[PDB]
C-alpha cells in the first residue's frame, strides 16, 4: 500500500489526465455548479497533489482521495441557498459523505440546454484558450451524464480536440466539423447509457451479477481464451467498473490502463483481433479493445453434454464450487454462441443453476437433469420471435413512424410515466430498428436484445427518481434478466383516468420553424404521448389522423402570413373543440 494515494495516482496518470479526471469527478457530484468554480477547485487539488509528489510526508498527503477531494467540493457545495439538498453530504465524514454524493446523482438534471455557437465562434475560442475549451467540454457532459465512464470521457475529449484541430483549418469548417460532432454526440449518449447499466447492475444487483454478465460477454469476445484467463479478465474488469461506479475515478482510470496493458502483453492467449488496437495511443488502445469484434471460435468444440450433464461429478463439482462451475458453463456456452444475446446466456445459465439445485437434491440427479438442454429451446426461440416481428414492423414503417408506434403502445401501458421519459425511451428503442434490423437475421439477437436492456434501464432509472407506476417499479426491481419479458407482459392500463386538455401542450409557436427536423419530430412525438394520455381510447386510424394535421399546419404556418399568430389560430381551433364539451 502506498503512502499518499494522491501522489501515487498523480504519478501514475500524469498531470493532464489527473486534472481532467478530478474535473469529471467534481461535475458528476455537483452537476449544478458553474464551470469557473470547479476549475478553481480542481486547480487547488492539483496544486496540493504536487506537494505530496514532491514530499509524501507533507501535511495531508496521507489522506484518502475522497477525504481530500470531498473536503474540496464542500467549499462550494455547502451553500444551501444555491444547491439545496446537497450539504446533506457535506455534514458527513468519509465514507458516508461519498455514499451520500453517489445517491444524489441526478439522471435528469434540470440543466440549461446547450446553445451550440457558430462554427466561426467555436474555432476562435478553441485557438484562443485550447485548454479551457476542452475542460468546458468535459464539464458539460459530465454534469449532464453523471455516469459517463470517466476514462472513456477522456477519450471523447481527445476526439473532440482532434475534430477542432482538423476542422478549424479546413477550407469548409462547417462541412468538416458538424458530422464529427454529430457522431460524437450519438456515440456519447450511447456510451453514457451503456455505462448506466454497468453501474445499475453493480450498485443494485451486486458484484456477482456484473461478473456473470462479463463472463458471458468476454467469452463471446475471446472464445479462444481459456477460462482461467477470462476469469482473470472478468476480475480485473469488475474491479475497474466497481471503482468508476463508486466514484473512485482515479483508481478506475489507472486500473483500466493496467488492464489494457495486460491484454496487449498477452494477446496470444486472449484474441487474434487485438493486433491493430494495441498499436494505438493509450486512450485509443483502451477504447479499441473495449469495442473489439468477436474472435473466431475454435473449430469443433465438444458439446457440454459430457461435463454438464453426463459426468458423474456434475453434482459434486457443483456443490464443490457453485460459482466457478456456473461460470464455466456460462463460459463454455457463451464461447459457442456469439449469436445469443448476453441476456439469453444469463437466462440459460440461471436455468442450469436452478435445475442443478432441484436435481442434485434428488434420488437420481442424472435422471432428473438429463433433459436440461431441451429446456433452453423455448427460451432461445422467444427473443427470436420478437426480433423477427419488430424488424418486419420497422421495415415497413421506418425509424420515425416506428417510434410513434412504440410511443402509443408504451403510453397505454404506463401513462403515469413522464412524457419526456416516454419520448426518450420510445425514440431510442426505435433506434434498435435502425441499428439492428440492418444486420442479417443471425447477428441481430445480441445487437437487439442487449441494447433494449440499455434502453429499458434508462426508463427504469429515469422512473426511479420520481416513481409514479408500481408496475415499472416491479419490473425494474424484480430481476435484471427478466426485465424485457416483464415489460413485454404489461397490459394497457384501463385503470387510468384520462388527462384533461391543456391548450399550451397542443399549441405551437414560430420557434418550431427554426428547429431541426429531428427536434420538430421530437416536438411532435411529445404531443403524441400527450394526445394518448388525454384520449387513451383513441384509434390507430384516429391518432395517425390527428398526427398529419400537426404535420400539415406546421408546413403551412412556417410559410404563412406572420408565422407566430398562425400557430395561434390552430391553437384556437383546438381550444374551441375542447370547451365544446
Ligand atoms: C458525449 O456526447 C454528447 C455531447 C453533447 C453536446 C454537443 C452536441 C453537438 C455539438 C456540440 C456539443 C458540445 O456542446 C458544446 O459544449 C461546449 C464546451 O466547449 C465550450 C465553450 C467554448 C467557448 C464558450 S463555451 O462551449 C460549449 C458549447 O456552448 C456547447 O454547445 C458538447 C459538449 O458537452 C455537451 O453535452 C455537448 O455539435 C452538434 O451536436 C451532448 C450530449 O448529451 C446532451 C452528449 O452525450
Amino acid at each position: 500500500a502506498h503512502k499518499s494515494e494522491v501522489a501515487h495516482r498523480f504519478k501514475d496518470l500524469g498531470e493532464e489526465n489527473f486534472k481532467a479526471l478530478v474535473l469529471i469527478a467534481f461535475a458528476q457530484y455537483l452537476q449544478q455548479c458553474p464551470f469557473e468554480d470547479h476549475v478553481k477547485l480542481v486547480n487547488e487539488v492539483t496544486e496540493f497533489a504536487k506537494t505530496c509528489v514532491a514530499d509524501e510526508s507533507a501535511e495531508n498527503c496521507d489522506k484518502s482521495l475522497h477525504t481530500l477531494f470531498g473536503d474540496k467540493l464542500c467549499t462550494v457545495a455547502t451553500l444551501r441557498e444555491t444547491y439545496g439538498e446537497m450539504a446533506d453530504c457535506c455534514a458527513k465524514q468519509e465514507p458516508e459523505r461519498n455514499e451520500c454524493f453517489l445517491q444524489h446523482k441526478d439522471d435528469n438534471p434540470n440543466l440549461p440546454r446547450l446553445v451550440r455557437p457558430e462554427v466561426d465562434v467555436m474555432c476562435t475560442a478553441f485557438h484562443d484558450n485550447e485548454e479551457t475549451f476542452l475542460k468546458k467540454y468535459l464539464y458539460e457532459i459530465a454534469r449532464r451524464h453523471p455516469y459517463f465512464y470517466a476514462p472513456e470521457l477522456l477519450f471523447f475529449a481527445k476526439r473532440y480536440k482532434a475534430a477542432f484541430t482538423e476542422c478549424c483549418q479546413a477550407a469548409d469548417k462547417a462541412a468538416c466539423l458538424l458530422p464529427k460532432l454529430d457522431e460524437l454526440r450519438d456515440e456519447g449518449k450511447a456510451s453514457s447509457a451503456k455505462q448506466r447499466l454497468k453501474c445499475a447492475s453493480l450498485q443494485k444487483f451486486g458484484e456477482r451479477a456484473f461478473k456473470a454478465w462479463a463472463v458471458a460477454r468476454l467469452s463471446q469476445r475471446f472464445p479462444k481464451a481459456e477460462f482461467a484467463e477470462v476469469s482473470k479478465l472478468v476480475t480485473d474488469l469488475t474491479k475497474v467498473h466497481t471503482e468508476c461506479c463508486h466514484g473512485d475515478l482515479l483508481e478506475c482510470a489507472d486500473d483500466r490502463a493496467d488492464l489494457a496493458k495486460y491484454i496487449c502483453e498477452n494477446q496470444d492467449s486472449i484474441s487474434s483481433k487485438l493486433k491493430e488496437c494495441c498499436e494505438k495511443p493509450l486512450l485509443e488502445k483502451s477504447h479499441c479493445i473495449a469495442e473489439v469484434e468477436n474472435d473466431e471460435m475454435p473449430a469443433d468444440l465438444p458439446s457440454l453434454a459430457a461435463d454438464f450433464v453426463e459426468s458423474k461429478d456434475v453434482c459434486k463439482n457443483y456443490a464443490e464450487a457453485k460459482d466457478v462451475f456456473l461460470g464455466m458453463f456460462l463460459y463454455e456456452y457463451a464461447r459457442r454462441h456469439p449469436d445469443y444475446s448476453v441476456v439469453l446466456l444469463l437466462r440459460l445459465a440461471k436455468t442450469y443453476e436452478t435445475t442443478l439445485e432441484k436435481c442434485c437434491a434428488a434420488a437420481d440427479p442424472h435422471e432428473c437433469y438429463a433433459k436440461v438442454f431441451d429446456e433452453f429451446k423455448p427460451l432461445v426461440e422467444e427473443p427470436q420471435n420478437l426480433i423477427k416481428q419488430n424488424c418486419e414492423l420497422f421495415e415497413q414503417l421506418g425509424e420515425y413512424k416506428f417510434q410513434n408506434a412504440l410511443l402509443v403502445r408504451y403510453t397505454k401501458k404506463v401513462p403515469q410515466v413522464s412524457t419526456p421519459t416516454l419520448v426518450e425511451v420510445s425514440r431510442n428503442l426505435g433506434k434498435v430498428g435502425s441499428k439492428c434490423c440492418k444486420h442479417p437475421e443471425a447477428k441481430r439477437m445480441p445487437c437487439a436484445e442487449d441494447y433494449l436492456s440499455v434502453v429499458l434501464n434508462q426508463l427504469c432509472v429515469l422512473h426511479e427518481k420520481t416513481p409514479v407506476s408500481d408496475r415499472v417499479t416491479k419490473c425494474c426491481t424484480e430481476s435484471l434478466v427478466n426485465r424485457r419479458p416483464c415489460f413485454s407482459a404489461l397490459e394497457v392500463d384501463e385503470t387510468y383516468v384520462p388527462k384533461e386538455f391543456n391548450a399550451e401542450t397542443f399549441t405551437f409557436h414560430a420557434d418550431i420553424c427554426t428547429l431541426s427536423e429531428k427536434e420538430r419530430q421530437i416536438k411532435k412525438q411529445t404531443a403524441l404521448v400527450e394526445l394518448v394520455k388525454h384520449k387513451p381510447k383513441a384509434t390507430k386510424e384516429q391518432l395517425k389522423a390527428v398526427m398529419d394535421d400537426f404535420a400539415a399546419f406546421v408546413e403551412k404556418c412556417c410559410k404563412a402570413d406572420d408565422k407566430e399568430t398562425c400557430f395561434a389560430e390552430e391553437g384556437k381551433k383546438l381550444v374551441a373543440a375542447s370547451q365544446a364539451a
